[PDB]
């Protein structure tokens, strides 16, 4: 019998199970600059805007114009709001009975059903001990349920996996719990959200990745993702016909492709012509490049006889060079779906995953794969996907990250040493939903992009790189 | 000799060899959001329900109204145990312990009641009690509490997950028994552990215990408790592959754990799929736990091979539940799966795969999500077959890397193999339990009708490193 | 809508995605030598300097002279500003709270001040302060500059390096921008790292970003292609690569010890100064001395090289001081000779200490500089097995690599044979044979592929 009122923000509510409990206090909790004030204002602005709930935002410290200078980059019409009496900011910069007073008079003259209080905090390090921060936390958290109003409350934390708030008594005192983290691993910081508690209802538990964007707070819960993304048998061309054939007749638009191989096996040549073919059938591509510049890829491609410039000034293809160390991998998956929302792109090629696995966990690695393989699979976009193998000749296995199923199609490239020669060799290792040719087939690199020949069949032990010719 | 009172609550009982002493107090301790509270509701709930034993609950902070309303989200008709006045739920929150103590004693009286929860006493001794003052004080209260006969749970609250039991060092020496919820976050995920650290005069079970919290409340799961009794016959089941059959000397047994290992392509997803099949061709019912494809892609693939699950899902033989191992925890996700079976309650059941379920798990976690699904799976009498994906594409020369090999009574391994510079496959009975099978690394090749077993490749050596050598 | 304002910092106000929020304050926090009076006195420097805008500087320990002294090594010219009333330093220093405001409005006023900048906060608070009474203090100070109208900058004090941001737990809650300057210890070397935690109502770079301190204050650096050929000075390599490296293109040459790196990245140099074009070589393994004596028997006279003003040679063991310095070692030297090929034997020594996240930074600001200032780049790795070594790096620096020789050693009758091979040429067709090679007193001598043997790249071969 607890019911919850949506915040409006992407995410959270999916996270809470619907949003936090209505006439009911909830704690936010952070160390600096983790989104408690963003947050707060989310809440209220949503509430008049999407439900017509009047709301007021209580400071202790930010003046009120500053709140809305602070808040004016979020694309709110939030000055408006205060001038038609939607929004009022009561600046509070027998003191919490005075307080208690002042808000009440506000929910009544505005007939507000949403508060922020930012931040508790100060108000207690006036002088309050323990004991005292207890009680008057009680209160208000108890007058402010007597008026009838949902309330979000902000507090300070100096660690991020240590207290989830400062005295040690604001979590057990609140029916509701959340906690923003910002943390730094490996120079980066990754924002996360976590609902530790909602008294008398479920919620998704642990941490859940979000960035701070152009409308505000982004959450990607990974956990809402679905596995019912649809299916269909229609094809799409590689730009290699005999790879088509191979591949049964060409890939699934439906589907992910990895292509793996050692350094210079012509990887990302097989994306190029994935890309050009794209564009050929005047729709739209997006390349996401790691590893090379974009200068680098166009002289490449014009050295295969591929005009991507060309491709650009027809509005058919957008590349996006960036470097993996740039960002943190959940800021990665929002450029990816950021600049795909612009594009509409029906195929997309990652060049390379490798690179974007180089100097984090495995685990957030294996995040992004998910997230961007749901997104692809989701969109109804073909993905072509790079993997880089450490070992040049006598990898026996497909990923270093072990995940290849993942993946529908898997394309290996792989060097042969033929009669004192560095030659390569490409199988279609795996084809979900389709025959394909089961051979380890010989391709060579022209000017004039692959040419896929025929297999080593009087030859032994291929797949080690080093064969014996019987 | 001490006597112990069921909970009723499922798991608890069993981590304490019985449940709770009787007429003594069980501190409950716990960082927020651990479930101390509805542990607490649960044991007086069943005492009511179970054994009409009234209760009382005194509570510090928490409103009565707002308890019986976050009962509700259990379907617990508190509000008529509480009418019918087999439910007393005594406020002893601000006015905005010898009193409370007597407060305590004569609802006891009231309500003849022989459980009391007491939730939380750290809120009580955070108005100014010391260390000296807070031992005293709970000394009193716990000795009260015998001297009127009745068990009582009593809760605290910590700071940490593995440090100190309560607040101030004091209440874990002073109470006769100690429960520690815990709520740890390791990566980014939540696991929910219950332990049993003291039982004074009495033996329990010994470390930590994962548990969910459902529909019905606290739910916990002690592998320990989990025995080695599950039933043997020497009914078979066919595979759907009439020459596997023959290669496992008659079909599948019924009571066993069928494995499939094998590198990325190989054909682990068809034998799962023709394992299913099978079951709705003999009207039995079967589930799919798909953990890699979703329904669209399973059942496109599936009509590449020939199998139409939409039909046997249209007849209720077939249900397919797909979803990311993301989505959970292992424990959760066993869950699901119980719950699933209970309410379908199939002959045959798929997992696919398990390989996926490790992802971003300890090796020790995934062991005991393992011996769970097996054991639950044996001694529910219901046939299991399980897939598996190999880190390397050739030449392993370990069946699985979770080392779940031993649990597992058949063992199906699939293979590529280079033949001519083009990449075969083959297929192997590595082991079947309590029957002869073929020993061959017999090839087979993937079609539109499905798979089509052949013969071994007698003329090559070095087969199994998938690398041979023609002779 | 919240603006910001240029601190003319190299690299903070692309952190700062424009530089600091005006008229407000941003706490500055670090442990002791982080930089926090360096950044403080750039900050007011750049304001007169740049944007013409006066500066007020608040300190509570230093004296004005010592200041001044300490900004001397910067080649800052604040003796002049002082006198021409651009920068004013007022002393607050022990032979209150409401006495340093009207001081400073005072001063503000006076010298028509835009920016302040006061050093340290915590000092002043070193009298005595409860967590209220310290946070209620910078409350009024931040509330006060800002209706002045002023950009300030805070300075405060930390005692370790991944703990609390400031020192009383409450600074950070109060100002409404906050940078966080490290100077980490790791493996006996430290490391000095800047990163904006928090800027209200705007945006701004996540993380951690390495600086380092020059002679013109701060620098932070945070992350066309042509056709045109250069050669190798071997003309079979030249063939084997399609007619010679680009001249925008990074060159790997990757193998064991005593493969052929050095004659190689020797050969190319040579051919630069051949045709009176300059080249530098950055040298980790060997000394000058050595390198021309190698040369020499190699045919190379190096000597001659560098008094044609056409080649310089910096030799410095990786350990002398740590990547984020080398790198500018290097910056500095080019813009200086002005090359057309570089060249760094090795990179597998720059490697040695650091970590491999820590190095991967390196190649890329590296490799980056001389595309960026089209240069060619010969770069040699140094392989740890000396056989069979079926990777090309342990560090993975592949992808970042256009051009790839690989030289290994191949056992043929007993004997210990070398072969090279371009393993890849982005962009170009090359020779994919695995080809023997002699180095003699004439230089290389790239000769046939092993068309009779089988597992050539292993090392130990079969004949056929
Ligand atoms: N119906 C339900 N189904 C699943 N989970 C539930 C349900 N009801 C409550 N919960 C969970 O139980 C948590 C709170 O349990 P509760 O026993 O009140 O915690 P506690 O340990 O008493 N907290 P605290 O008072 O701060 O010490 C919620 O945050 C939910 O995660
Ligand atoms: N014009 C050309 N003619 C013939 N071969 C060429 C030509 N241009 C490039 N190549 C070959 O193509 C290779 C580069 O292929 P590419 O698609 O970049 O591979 P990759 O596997 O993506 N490389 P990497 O990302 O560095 O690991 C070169 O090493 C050459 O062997
Ligand atoms: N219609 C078809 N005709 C022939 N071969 C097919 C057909 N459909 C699928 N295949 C083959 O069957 C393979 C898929 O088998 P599948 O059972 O999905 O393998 P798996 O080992 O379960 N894969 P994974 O889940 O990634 O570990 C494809 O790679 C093809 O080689
Ligand atoms: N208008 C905006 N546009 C984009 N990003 C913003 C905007 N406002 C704030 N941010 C981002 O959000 C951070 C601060 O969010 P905010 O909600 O003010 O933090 P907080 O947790 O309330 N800080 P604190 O008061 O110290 O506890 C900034 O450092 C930015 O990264
Ligand atoms: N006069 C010479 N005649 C023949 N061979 C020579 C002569 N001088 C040097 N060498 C060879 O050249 C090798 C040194 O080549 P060099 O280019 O220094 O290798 P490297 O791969 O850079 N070594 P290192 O720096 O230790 O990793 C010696 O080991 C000899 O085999
Ligand atoms: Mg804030
Ligand atoms: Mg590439
Ligand atoms: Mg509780
Ligand atoms: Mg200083
Ligand atoms: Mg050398």
């Amino acid at each position: 019998q607890v019911q919850k009122l949506p915040t409006g923000i992407e995410g959270f509510d999916d996270v809470c199970h619907g949003g936090l409990p209505i006439g009911r206090s909830t704690l936010i909790s952070g160390t600096s600059g983790t989104g408690k004030t963003v947050f707060s204002l989310h809440f209220l602005h949503n509430g008049i805007k999407h439900f017509d709930e009047p709301g007021i935002f209580v400071t202790f410290e930010e003046s009120p114009l500053d709140i809305l200078r602070n808040a004016a980059s979020f694309g709110w019409n939030l000055q408006e709001m205060v001038e038609q009496d939607k929004l009022f900011i009561l600046d509070a910069s027998f003191d919490l009975s005075g307080l208690i007073e002042r808000i009440n008079y506000a929910i009544r003259k505005y007939k507000a059903k949403r508060v922020a209080i930012d931040s508790i905090t100060a108000v207690f390090q006036q002088y309050d001990a323990v004991s005292v921060v207890r009680r008057e936390i009680f209160r208000l958290i108890a007058r402010l349920k007597e008026i009838g109003v949902t309330t979000v409350m902000t507090t300070e934390r100096i660690d991020e996996y240590g207290p989830i708030a400062r005295y040690g008594v604001e979590e057990f005192v609140s029916d509701n719990v959340v906690i923003l983290r910002n943390v730094l691993e490996g120079e980066r910081r990754r924002r996360t959200v976590e609902i530790l508690k909602l008294r008398g209802t479920t919620h998704m538990k642990g941490e859940f990745p979000f960035t701070m964007g152009a409308h505000g707070i982004s959450i990607f819960p990974l956990g809402a993702m679905r596995l019912t993304q649809r299916s269909s048998n229609v094809r799409v061309s590689s730009g290699v016909p005999r790879l088509d054939e191979m591949c049964g007749g060409g890939f699934f638009k439906d589907s992910i492709i990895l292509a793996t191989g050692a350094t210079g096996t012509g990887k990302t040549l097989l994306v190029s012509k994935f890309i050009e073919d794209a564009c050929r059938n005047k729709e739209r591509a997006i390349l996401f490049a790691y590893e090379e510049s974009r200068a680098q890829l166009l002289r490449n491609a014009t050295s295969w006889g591929i005009d991507f410039e060309q491709m650009e000034q027809d509005g058919l293809l957008k590349i996006i060079c960036a470097y993996p160390e740039s960002t943190g991998l959940e800021d990665h998956l929002q450029i990816i779906k950021t600049e795909i929302s612009q594009f509409k792109p029906s195929r997309m090629a990652i060049d390379s995953l490798s690179a974007l696995a180089r100097g984090v966990s495995h685990n957030a690695f294996r995040q992004f794969v998910i997230g961007v393989t749901g997104y692809a699979k989701q969109e109804e976009i073909a993905g072509f996907f790079t993997n880089t193998s450490e070992e040049f000749m006598g990898s026996h296995s497909i990923t270093d990250s072990h995940i290849s199923t993942i993946t529908d199609t898997i394309l290996l490239l792989q060097y042969v040493e033929i009669r004192g020669e560095m030659a390569r060799a490409l199988n279609v290792f795996k084809m979900r939903g389709s025959w394909h040719d089961k051979g380890i087939r010989e391709f060579v690199i022209t000017g004039n992009g692959p040419e896929i020949k025929d297999s080593f069949s009087n030859f032994e032990r291929i797949i080690s790189g080093v064969p014996h010719r019987i």
